[PDB]
């Protein structure tokens, strides 16, 4: 049982356990993967609200998994739910890039994973 | 241990145990909560090429919790990862509504739930 939960509001890291066994934690939000396997990836980006951002700079968000892009979302400074599951290795960094952290409030905007058990059974 | 993952290709759930104690889950694609608790309500939703779209109608997905929207989601016909974290109780029917089932490339469609574990262990 493994899970994570990174608020960016105060910075600081939730988990299952004192030391988890499947993933290394950063205080400025990154993860390393500790344990090879089936992984969901997930959270929510609060954008400041559009009338605010007085350019035309797209508000963009892109997980990347060592130096490969993950996933690319963008949306007209709308919530936006991010990531899904995803297959990764030990070694395996996961982070967040944002087109401009101007664009993002802190506060409730959160994301980390969860180790995925396997879901052998069908119906 | 608790986890559900619904493919629309195949409109079949993959389960982490032959019958789950924490959700109910029909062929329709939709299910209800059984216990109580934190729950990631998670999924991708993937549209299909905007040369494609027959209609009129723009790309918009729903949950519902119950009768009531629990999140709506849009964008200009592009990835569209769903869910986050919310608290659910013994009776929730958690489902999705498509503004239009044809703006859906079923293959790499999926959603579910996993039942959350507390996150006590902090910084």
């Amino acid at each position: 049982s493994c899970m994570v939960k990174f608020e960016l509001s105060s910075s600081k890291w939730h988990m299952t356990s004192p030391k988890p066994h499947c993933v290394n934690t950063t205080s400025d939000g990154k993860l390393k993967i500790l344990q090879s396997g089936t992984y969901l990836i997930y959270g929510q980006v609060i954008p400041v609200d559009k009338k605010y951002i007085k350019d035309n700079a797209p508000f963009v968000v892109q997980i990347y998994k060592k130096n490969d892009v993950l996933q690319t979302l963008m949306n007209d400074f709308q919530i936006l739910p991010i990531g899904g599951v995803y297959e990764l290795h030990a070694g395996d960094n996961i982070y967040l890039k944002f087109n401009s952290k101007d664009h993002i409030q802190k506060t409730n905007t959160y994301w980390g994973i969860i180790l995925m058990p396997d879901l052998p059974f069908i119906s």
